[PDB]
């Protein structure tokens, strides 16, 4: 079980999928939501090892199973390409300061 943990918070491929799919709609429709303006440009900053050409754009993916609309982000993020591919999952638990770590 759990093709992706965030902390303790399990998620299958499905759930990252249909976060993916609704974080990639904005993108190309241009159109953001939350008051961090997601999904923004993600800079990989730490040098992450994504297998998958840049850009990348970060879009959190809630543990209640929905689709973030505005509110509360919360730890968790699915990076993308404008290729519209999974880039990975990472999260802000258990990292120090404003830093990710990469969901196991
Ligand atoms: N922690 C972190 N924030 C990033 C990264 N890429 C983009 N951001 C967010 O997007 C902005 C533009 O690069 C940054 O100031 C940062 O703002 P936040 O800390 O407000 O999320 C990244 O790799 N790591
Ligand atoms: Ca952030």
């Amino acid at each position: 079980a759990c093709d992706y943990t965030c902390g303790s918070n399990c998620y299958s491929s499905s759930d990252v999928s249909t976060a993916q799919a609704a974080g990639y709609k904005l993108h190309e429709d241009g159109e953001t939501v939350g008051s961090n303006s997601y999904p923004h440009e993600f800079r990989n900053w730490q040098g992450f090892d994504f297998s998958v050409s840049s850009p990348y754009y970060e879009w959190p993916i809630l543990s209640s199973g929905d689709v973030y609309s505005g509110g509360s982000p919360g730890a968790d993020r699915v990076v993308f390409n404008e290729n519209n591919q999974l880039a990975g999952v990472i999260t802000h638990t258990g990292a120090s300061g404003n830093n990710f770590v990469e969901c196991t």
